[PDB]
């Protein structure tokens, strides 16, 4: 792929974070804390899952960014509507405003309804995410495997502004503490 030149500088929005997340000073890394992080509740915070949004909102154009997932056992990445539900239980699907892939229990899947099996020969340490707003496309790339395509959502019906979306995952196993990191341009 030749999407690198649409690179955008993404930062995390503290105000949207689940109350157990720890966002770095530069707003480029997030990890699961071992407890509540001593913040007030607000209507923007994801309550049920270890999720956070990017600060940037996109309503046009082509955008590209990269995320480091090294040594994590579980995570979700992609984009979502600015108006997605924050409280209670929900599935990651385009019907609910999410265009995502994930790792869970040693398998990679795209957040369709129902979910789609991904075929990845080289487990990725960094994921590239490409959004073409006008075309209705979200694509995922394996940076560890020379940029190979992972998955394309096409005919997307965004139906509003988009925000970068992250889930660091739970750490019940003690093997998923590592952060998600936004990689330098
Ligand atoms: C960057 N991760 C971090 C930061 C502070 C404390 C512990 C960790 S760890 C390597 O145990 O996930």
């Amino acid at each position: 792929h030749h999407h690198h030149h649409h690179m955008v500088h993404i930062t995390l929005d503290r105000n949207t974070a689940n109350s157990w997340l720890i966002i770095s000073k530069d707003r480029r890394q997030v990890r699961m804390g071992d407890t509540h992080q001593n913040v007030s509740d607000n209507k923007e915070r994801f309550s049920n899952y270890p999720m956070v949004l990017g600060a940037q909102r996109f309503s046009s154009g082509k955008m590209y960014w990269e995320v480091d997932v090294t040594q994590k056992e579980a995570w979700d990445l992609g984009v979502c509507r600015d108006s997605v539900q924050r409280k209670g239980q929900f599935s990651l699907s385009p019907e609910n405003g999410f265009w995502t892939i994930w790792l869970w229990q040693d398998s990679y899947e795209a957040g369709t309804s129902p979910q789609t099996t991904l075929h990845i020969q080289v487990p990725p340490c960094q994921i590239g995410i490409f959004v073409d707003y006008e075309a209705g496309v979200v694509s995922f790339y394996n940076i560890t495997d020379h940029g190979s395509l992972i998955y394309t959502f096409s005919e997307c019906v965004f139906a509003g502004p988009l925000r970068p979306f992250f889930n660091v995952g739970f750490n019940y196993s003690g093997g998923n503490a590592a952060p998600l990191k936004l990689c330098p341009l």
